[PDB]
């Protein structure tokens, strides 16, 4: 749709339901994506982080994959993966332009030797 | 041994080797913990995170399990789990009296509902 940048099959916070990853100049966004289409899918509400709620974010090691564990100023550590390496480029790119946040890359033990 | 409170097959980062994690006045620790006996343990080398390091911490969910998510003051956010859910209390206490940090409980979405 062309406004915001989207990735699909990501899980929240280990989601047994995995869903689908809005990055918005408004902020971020997840929701719920499984089957039985317009039954199961139309009844889902997202989970809305404003931007204003972002403090840092860095891209590490997910249970799937890679993933962005993101610091909040009220609601914690927020964890999504499910992520490619693939993905990295894209999401360093959309925080800094969107949000002015530099994703840390601490996926590895050797960052930073 | 009696000083510090000590928790085994811990992950640190999504680690493939377990270790041994261990809460001391000092700061944490992890250890690899694997066979060999005193061939592959005894070369093993500690992660050690001061005190004067820790910010934050929460207990949430894991890939294995409940984890802390630990944010820190120079090394972004790192991740210890394999924990149970019995392992909160003595966690939870040990922060407290050990640091002043009450770790945030933020394992299931209804939390502060
Ligand atoms: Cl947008
Ligand atoms: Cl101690």
């Amino acid at each position: 749709q062309g406004m915001s940048t989207d990735f699909d099959r990501i899980y929240l916070n280990q989601s047994k339901f995995s869903g689908r990853f809005r990055i918005a100049d408004s902020g971020l966004g997840w929701k719920i994506s499984t089957s039985g289409g317009s039954a199961a899918n139309q009844a889902r509400k997202p989970f809305l982080l404003p931007a204003t709620e972002l403090s840092t974010v860095q891209w590490s090691r997910g249970c799937r994959g890679y993933d962005l564990k993101i610091n909040t100023k009220n609601q914690g550590v927020i964890q999504l993966d499910g992520f490619s390496q693939d993905d990295y480029n894209l999401i360093k790119n959309d925080f800094h332009r969107r949000f002015n946040i530099q994703v840390e890359q601490r996926e590895h033990s050797l960052r930073g030797w």
